[PDB]
C-alpha cells in the first residue's frame, strides 16, 4: 500500500480478500460502492463560491469564523468578539468553506480508497475530479495558505488557530496517492498537486501563522504535526517525517502527557472529555503514517520517558463510562469517537483488551461515515 | 394610553412619557437604543422568497426550515428517513435562510416600531414599515399566511404541526405594526392589506389540519400556539377573541400541564428540561402580556382544575436562583438571563417582592442591543 492517512494494514487486508474474491468483504465493498455512488455524481466544490471575501479580496483564499467567538451584545456593532468556549457561534455556517472542505474531503477519502480497493476506474475519475477543482484549478483551486482560517472580527493580531482546519481537506491529499497511475490521474495532474503541496507545507513550515501553530501547546501542535505529516508523505518526504517524529511530535507528547497520564491542556476545555479524545485522535493520525515507516508513536518514549498509553491508559475507564467524567464536559461525549481510537491504539500496544472494548463498541455495518471505511473489523 | 399589542405596555408607555417630559435618565437611555437602532434603518428588508430549495409547493413565498432535531440516518443509503436526536440542534437548519431571516425582520420590526411609539419620530415608522412590507403584504416577496412547510422532516410521511412555533419570530412584529398606525408612512392601504393577511394567516391556524393538531399539543407547543393566536388576535383588534382563548384554550392548557408540586411533566422528559420549562413560561408571559391589557392575569387566574400559572413559577424559582441544582436533563448549559424578563413579568402581576427583587439582581446588561429587552429599563 502506498504511504497515506490511513491504516494501511486493514486497507491492504481489505484489497487482498476482495481480489481474492471473499464472500463477506465482497459484498461489504458493494455495499461502500452504493454509498459512494452520490460521490460520483456530486458536482465538486470550490473555495471560491462565498460572497464575503476575505481581508485580501481574493476568494481563493479560505476563510472560516473561529467557533467559539460571538458578538457582544453590549457593543453597538459587536466588536470585538468574545470567547464562549465549547459553545458553536452559528455564524460559522455563513462561510461556505466550512462545511464544504468537509464535502469535498469526505468524496476525494472515499473514492480514492475505493479506487485502491477495487481497481475500477470510475473511482479515480470522480476523485481527480475533485482533487483538481479544489486544490490546482488556477480560478477554482484554493490558494496554498491558511491565512484567514478561524478569523474572528475586531481580533487585532493575527492567529495560527485556523490551521487545525486544514485536517479536513489533507486527509484528501494524501487520499491523491492512492490515484496516482490510473487512467484519470496525468502526470501534469500530479505535478500541479506536488506543486501545490510544496507551496502549502512552505507556508505550514515558514508564515508567522505556521511557525505559532507548530509550537502550540495543546491539541492544536499535535495536529498541526498530523497534518504536516499528510503533506510531508504525499510528497513522499520520509526523512522529514522520522524528524518531525522525534524532534516535534514526540517533545510534544513528552510535555502534554502528565505523570498521571491525563492530559492537563486539554482537561482545563469546556469539553475536556472531547479535546482529551480529540489530541489522542491528532496521535492517532500521525501514527497511520509515523508507523508505515517503523515507527510506533504508541509506544516509542519521549526523552522524559512518558508514552501515548499512557493517556489511553488515563481514558479508557471513561470510555467504557462517560458519565464517570470529574471534568468540565458540557455536552454530551459521543462514545462511538472511541471504537477506531481504541482499535488503532489496541492493535499498535498489543492490548486486546482496548481492541476488545473497540469492537463492543462497534461502528454501524452500514454507516456511510467515510473515515470507518477501512474498519469492517469493527462492524 | 398604549394600543393593544405584544409588549409590557406599562413600561411601554412610562417609557414615551418620561421621554416627553425630558427626564434625563430615560432621555439617555431612549438615545442608546436610537444607535442601536441605526444598523435597522440601514438594513435592506428581508423576504422569505430568497431561498434555493424550494418547498414541495414550489412557491418561495412559502415559508419553510427543517425541525432542528431531525438528522440524517448514516445506516441508510439517502439519509430518508431522518431520526431525532432531542436537544441537538442539526445544522441543516441554517440552509433555510426564513429560519435566521425571520428572526432579523422580527428584531428589526420590532425595535424600530416601539422606538415610533416611545419618539414619535417618523424615521422609525418608515423604516419599520418598508420592513413589514416586505415580509408580509408584498404581492412578490411577502410570505403566504400559512405554516404549512415549517419544520419540515425530510423523508416523514405525515404532515406536523410542530413547526407552528417558529410563527413566534414574526407574529411579534405583526402586533408591532399597530404602533405605527397614524404615521405619514403606514398608509390606510398599508393595513388594509396588513389586516387582509392576518385575517388568511388567522383563518390558517384555526381551520387547517396542522394548526388544529397544533391547538391541541399537550406540551408547550400548545401555550406557544395560543400566545401566538392572542398576537394575531390583539393586531386585529378582536378581544373577544381575546378573552374567549384566554378563558377557553390557554388557563386549560396551563392547568393541565402544572403538576401538584409545580413542575412540568412535558417539559421534564426532554434532554433540555429547565429550558423548556422555560420556554413554556415565556409563551404564558407573552401571552399575559396581551390579555392583561384588557383585564385578565394570567398569572394569577386559577383553571378549572384548580391549577394557577403562579404554582409553576414557585416550583423554579430556586433553580432560577441557581441553575446547577437542577435534576432533570440539560445537555447544555442554561443560560440564567432569560429568567430576568420572566420573573419580573411574574413579579409584578403578582404582586411579589422577592420575584421582582430577584429579576433585579440577576439584571440586564445597560447596553444590550436585545430588541426584547427595549422596555425592561427597570432591568437595567
Ligand atoms: O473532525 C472532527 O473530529 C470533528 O471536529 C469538529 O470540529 C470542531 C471540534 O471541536 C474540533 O475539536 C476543533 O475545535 C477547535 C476549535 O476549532 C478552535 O480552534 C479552538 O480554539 C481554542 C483553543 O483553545 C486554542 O488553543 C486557543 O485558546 C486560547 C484562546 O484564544 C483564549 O485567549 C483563552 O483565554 O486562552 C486559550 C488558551 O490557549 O489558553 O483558541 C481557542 C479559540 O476558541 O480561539 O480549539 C479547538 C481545539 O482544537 O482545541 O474544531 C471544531 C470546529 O468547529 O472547527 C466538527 O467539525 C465535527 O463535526 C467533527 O466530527
Ligand atoms: O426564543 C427563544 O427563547 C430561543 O429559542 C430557540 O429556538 C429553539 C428552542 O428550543 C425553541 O424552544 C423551539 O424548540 C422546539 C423545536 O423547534 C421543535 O418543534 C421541538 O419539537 C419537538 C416537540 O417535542 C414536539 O412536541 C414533537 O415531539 C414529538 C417527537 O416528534 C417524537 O416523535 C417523540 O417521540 O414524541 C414527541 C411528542 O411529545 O409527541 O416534535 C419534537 C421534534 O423534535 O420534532 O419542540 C421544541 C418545543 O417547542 O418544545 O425551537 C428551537 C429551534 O431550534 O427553533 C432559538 O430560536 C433561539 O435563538 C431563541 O433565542
Amino acid at each position: 500500500a502506498p504511504l497515506g492517512p490511513f491504516n494501511a494494514t486493514l486497507l491492504e487486508q481489505l484489497k487482498n480478500d476482495y481480489q481474492k474474491g471473499e464472500k463477506e468483504v465482497t459484498r461489504y465493498i458493494e455495499l461502500q460502492e452504493k454509498v459512494a455512488e452520490k460521490y460520483i455524481k456530486m458536482t465538486p466544490l470550490s473555495v471560491t463560491a462565498k460572497k464575503k471575501l476575505p481581508p485580501s479580496k481574493d476568494p481563493r483564499d479560505y476563510m472560516t469564523l473561529s467557533p467559539y467567538w460571538w458578538p457582544d451584545s453590549t457593543k453597538i456593532d459587536g466588536l470585538p468578539y468574545i470567547r464562549k468556549d465549547g459553545e458553536r457561534n452559528p455564524e460559522v455556517y455563513e462561510y461556505p468553506e466550512r462545511e464544504n472542505a468537509n464535502r469535498f474531503g469526505d468524496a476525494a477519502y472515499c473514492l480514492g480508497v475505493l479506487y485502491y480497493i477495487t481497481g475500477k476506474e470510475v473511482y479515480a475519475k470522480a476523485c481527480a475530479n475533485h482533487l483538481r477543482t479544489w486544490f490546482t484549478d488556477p480560478k477554482l483551486g484554493m490558494n496554498p495558505n491558511m491565512t484567514y482560517a478561524q478569523a474572528v472580527p475586531g481580533m487585532k493580531k493575527m492567529r495560527g488557530s485556523g490551521f487545525i482546519d486544514s485536517r479536513r481537506f489533507s486527509r484528501a491529499l494524501g487520499v491523491a496517492k492512492l490515484i496516482e497511475g490510473s487512467k484519470s490521474w496525468t502526470p501534469s495532474d500530479k505535478k500541479k498537486l506536488d506543486d501545490w503541496a510544496t507551496a502549502f507545507c512552505y507556508w505550514m513550515e515558514n508564515s508567522t501563522q505556521g511557525q505559532r501553530e507548530s509550537h502550540a501547546a495543546n491539541n492544536h501542535g499535535l495536529w498541526y504535526e498530523a497534518i504536516h505529516l499528510m503533506v510531508l508523505a504525499y510528497l513522499d518526504r520520509t526523512d522529514r517525517i522520522r524528524e518531525v517524529a522525534e524532534q516535534s511530535i514526540l517533545p510534544k507528547m513528552g510535555a502534554q502527557i502528565a505523570d498521571d497520564g491525563s492530559l492537563p491542556q486539554e482537561l482545563k476545555r469546556t469539553l475536556s472529555l472531547h479535546y482529551s479524545t480529540f489530541a489522542l485522535e491528532a496521535l492517532m493520525e500521525a501514527n497511520q503514517i509515523t508507523s508505515q515507516i517503523g515507527i510506533n508513536l504508541w509506544s516509542t518514549p519521549a526523552s522524559n520517558g512518558k508514552v501515548a498509553s499512557q493517556a489511553v491508559d488515563y481514558l479508557y475507564p471513561f470510555y467504557l463510562n462517560p458519565e464517570d467524567w470529574k471534568f468540565k464536559q458540557i455536552k454530551p461525549f459521543d462514545q462511538s469517537r472511541a471504537a477506531i481510537l481504541l482499535y488503532e491504539a489496541g492493535t499498535a500496544l498489543g492490548n486486546q483488551k482496548y481492541v476488545d472494548t473497540a469492537k463492543r463498541i462497534g461502528l454501524k455495518y452500514s454507516t456511510s461515515d467515510v473515515e470507518t471505511i477501512p474498519y469492517l473489523v469493527l462492524k
